[PDB]
């Protein structure tokens, strides 16, 4: 087998769709290995070019193609370089742009921790033909950077393991593994924007259905909380404009539905204390000292969620 | 004939748009067929890499076009590789990424199951020419995953077929006959999303409708009914952004025309008992009972619904 | 002028936007002429695939290009095949997807009938050096099926007809005629969707409009009233968003028109009966006598329109 | 210089999209001019297609490449013919598709009128090295047509220019002077759309806040108005998603804003004529004789608006 | 070192994205450097256009690749020139079509200033094998122009810096240091549609939630500033969909706050005033004095936010 050496630069990470839980990743590839001695012009390194690598490959020189494993679509590559010196090393450097995926989990949606992967695999050569010895990250233009909601937290983590695949094995019966390497890039999302834009509003609402309880005539206590239950219901597709149709719900989600729970009971509340007032004179106390109870009781229920949750 | 024996190793599905009906499939697919012993370097088989094989075909080597069927646009293909055996056999792998299409049938839409199907077949070579011996399909990576809103059910249903085209029949006579390969991967959709985000609030707007009927005034019964009503209706296109505009009913627009005649009835009803107050004072009670008996119609009607449509 | 006979098979049709008027075929095209006899290997047809033909062109064989006329973009080509005969023909064959144009009219829309338009013309043969001598369109796949919308009625009609171009008059003084070949596909649309999703609410919404007649006070006949006006004024960029912004008016919206005009005039009625009530006391019967006949106005002016337009 | 005769025949313009002042032009571009005289196949002009070009230009051929200026992306070109005569005169056909861009002034928007540009020019070779000497513009395709909301007026005209360039006086001392064909092709907006989807609801809209007056009590005056003030207010979008984020202000933004007025003068006046009540039983007439002067003042301000910008 | 001089051309800006910060540009490249004297047909420069460029790049012409570094995708080039000069000059000349991408800074939203940055920089070769002498850039075209939103001031700004790659260092021990230009334009948002279509609305919304204090009934006070509360609260996404999610916020989204904090301190106001009214007849003076103090605490915390803002 050879040993290639890989050394990846990111430029930049841009364009991440949580609603496809893909992000596009820019930068370099340098794969390095060694073949047999070899004359240059001179006594220096020689330098192909773009659309100059092919002849070398028709006169039969050995580049073997690095793809990635986890992109949707195909990777756009740009300008690429092969580079020779008379000692007999070869050394592929190529520029790649594209669309990659990873798996996304959105529990603790507005403090939401993911992690960008790029996975780096040869198409056609096994573990037996092409080892990769090791890799190096350099991660300098996005070490500590803000992507537009994201922010990126330590260094880059590098892994080296051999993927067995069963598809080739009836063509390679005992040698179809092939070696991997991953890379890492852990993202914290930054939950300052759904604070300002979200919670906020969100929460003024909900402290006006808890003021409804104030007034004194049965029609103003249920319009205006009719109305405050219907703007409420009204933001319940806003998570899955953001994200996608999640089969779980977050945080805005759960305080979404709790503020549909606050404002029904208070509707169920104020019609059977209403209902109660049989011959339109009896006035209740005990049901109508909760003004002060039910938002302790959705304050407590929000600090055990904090705590629990978080 | 040729033997071709056919590989397909699913890599991932992703990007189910059931608004078009297609969905993307990645992937390797191998084909194996035998022709006549080469000499090779050495006695090892030779590995020909993508942008090679023209070479070899401009040689003279036969290396078959196989074609997606059910195809929208076109495979967006990768790496390809081509293997030469000493013995006389050639492995033809190669990446395949494309937009997939089925028909889908939404009328169970929450708890709906469809199937995603890859047809493969040759461009240009009849069952006389080119035969598929068989297909096994190695899908592990998505065998028990959840796509974003759908459960991969089951194992890879694999079958040959012989489709005839009558198109090729005054170009080739008698031979206008092609082999054909199918493979069905079952699915089953994740009711969950639906459940609390539209069941959920819905059926609360429903049961407000519901608890109108206890009101002691009938301008209160009214326009919070109105409210309610065209809140409902304002739910009419929630199905033709995520599915198409389907000439069928599912459950949830089912569900949706049911609360459009439930407050209609209830705003028609209190209307008439508005109406029947001939001198302003007379009260109804027999149509004002129905406060229970109404929401015990909707839920007989959802009840039969359930166990008869299910 | 050689006798070129074309076969097309049409494999699927998807994609009609009818917002840019547009749709998307699939399928293959034949295409069979007959030149000078050859030598094949043995006494068999000899099949080039894809990227071998342009080695026999360069050789000097006469492969003419045809060209859609009618399609946005370009069409994406895939797989194509050149079969050549001993006896001296020559068969293309191609698959072909590409995003076709035809002028769509949207009077009747919910019961609207178009056809989509296959228009093919040599690029640069005219009809002294290329001509068209028949075409036999294969449409079984789509024969009777239902494409999301629309239904396809009948079997495609057939045209072959020349067609004059005045910028190439200088360039070929007497000869600048080409053939064509229309193919044509009639399509009804299913009106089932509109019927059940748009017309079933907002006639339920003008019933209600209807029966706010009956209330006994001004201000319930008054601000519900305006609601439901305000809630059909919010319906008038329905058609805009399926349809383009057409410069006429359809059923749709013509029913959305007569709903505007309907509780405008429901409003200005009941105005004008506050507005005679000049002691606050008389009561007017014959101008609000009008809760049957206005419906049945309504029904009268829907059911001309019927009859007329139909 | 060479003598280049151009021929352009526009096919179909569609695709107009004001948001970005883009549109999309259809047709053949045909350049004629003469060279040495050549040995054709017998005493006929010879056609060159596409992918066969190359060959003649590796030969030693001059085939300027003229490229379109005013395009945003690039052209998508499809079949390429040259055509040789044995007199010695090369002509090059050539099929384009592409998203040319001009600039667009909509102060009267909907009656409003722009053009499109086509703007041609060489690459490399200037009027030292390649003179355009006249085009000929065939628009029949399109001669009286209506595109979407467009109308063609008129015939294309045409115009031949001489553009320097000073970032290729570096390169080239005396001679960075390059030739240019123009052609505008006038349109005129159809308004009939936005008079029966835009004004006509609105007008409507401000008739009911005209009529609101009439009413005898300040809380009927005063919710009505308000509403429907936000509804005005709810179309303040409306242009923005037409066109774009324009700086000034169109008739149709004009009559939103003139409404923004009107509404809000009208709620000021019952706020003002409710607190001049400082008793609760005086009325005022003065101040409540506005019913007919206040919409007198509107078309009165609508018709000078009409008169003076028209 | 080469001495390689670019002069860059700049045709158009389009296309400026503030929700992902990208905007496209586009113009021409001219790259000029000198090699050896070479034999010309007669004494004039010899013109090389596309796709015959890569015949001499083959024969063994030294032609560097520039590579653009902030862009997003890949450059669409479009026609490429190659000029050969018999002193022994080479100069490229290429149109490029890209979208770039900079960094922006929205906190001054609606008087916003960024620029447009241009990088380029070799792909391969290191200051000590190529470097940028000077940078002319030809800015007529945009001088003072007017793209959609933004005006473009001064004249383009040029520097030249060597960028030093560590991902290089173990394939180029002492010399992984690249030679680059960057083009600064600067770039002044026109303010005036926020002006007159959103600060516009919002300022008469708010000018209304002012004059709800002069009613003199508290129902009237309490449903109309709720329903204004509710339409400044809908007003929350309106940055978003320009912009991006940004977790700061502009001048915009201060104003929309201070609007929920104005309307929401309102309906506390009158909420405690009428819970002050013990006996149902108390009416309070002091607290209902603020209806000439809350508009001018709000013209106060807005002036002074322009004086220390800007
Ligand atoms: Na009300
Ligand atoms: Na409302």
């Amino acid at each position: 087998p050879v040993d290639v050496s890989v050394s990846i630069f990111i430029n930049k990470i841009y364009g991440v769709n949580t609603l496809e839980q893909t992000y596009k990743v820019d930068g370099y590839i340098v794969a390095q290995w060694t073949g047999k001695p070899r004359k240059t012009p001179g006594d220096k390194p020689l330098i192909v070019e773009n659309t100059q690598i092919e002849r070398w490959i028709n006169n039969g020189l050995w580049v073997p193609a690095l793809e990635f494993i986890n992109v949707v679509g195909s990777p756009d590559t740009g300008n690429k370089r092969l580079m020779l010196f008379p000692d007999g090393r070869v050394i592929y450097n190529a520029r790649f742009l594209g669309s990659f995926s990873n798996d996304m989990d959105f529990r603790l949606f507005p403090f939401d921790r993911q992690q960008f992967v790029l996975e780096l695999e040869p198409f056609s050569y096994n573990n037996q033909q092409l080892r990769f010895s090791d890799i190096q990250v350099y991660t300098e233009n996005i070490d500590n950077e803000e992507i537009d909601e994201w922010w990126i937290r330590g260094k880059a983590s590098t892994h080296i393991s051999d993927i067995r695949y069963d598809h080739l094995s009836s063509v390679q019966p005992n040698q179809n593994e092939f070696s991997r390497i991953t890379v890492r890039i852990d993202a914290v999302r930054n939950p300052s924007y759904y604070l300002w834009s979200f919670i906020l509003p969100l929460g003024l609402i909900i402290a006006a259905s808890w003021s409804v309880f104030w007034l004194e005539s049965f029609s103003e206590r249920l319009q205006t909380s009719f109305t405050l239950m219907l703007t409420v219901v009204a933001y319940a597709f806003y998570t899955s404009n953001i994200l996608g149709r999640l089969p779980y719900t977050t945080y805005i989600d759960q305080m979404i539905i709790a503020g549909y729970g606050s404002i029904f009971a208070a509707i169920l509340l104020i019609i059977f204390a209403h209902h109660r007032q049989a011959n339109g004179v009896e006035d209740d106390l005990l049901i109508q000292r909760s003004r002060l109870a039910f938002p302790l009781g959705f304050l407590a229920i929000g600090c055990v969620l904090v705590i629990r949750f978080f």
